[PDB]
């Protein structure tokens, strides 16, 4: 719980998507996706290493 790392993928419903990364859980990894800037959520970084630096792999 206030586990940003539970939440999913962020394809945030919106007009600017640009491709960012996420953390997969099920690998505790990061992966590729589409991201916009209004309607999401926060699983999302500019590099897997920036994602390393917030969840991690363990």
């Amino acid at each position: 719980e206030t586990d940003i790392c539970k939440l999913p993928k962020d394809e945030g419903t919106c007009r600017d998507f640009i491709l960012k990364w996420y953390y997969d859980p099920n690998t505790k990894s990061c992966a590729r996706f589409w991201y916009g800037g209004c309607g999401g959520n926060e699983n999302k970084f500019g590099s897997q290493k920036e994602c390393e630096k917030v969840c991690a792999p363990v």
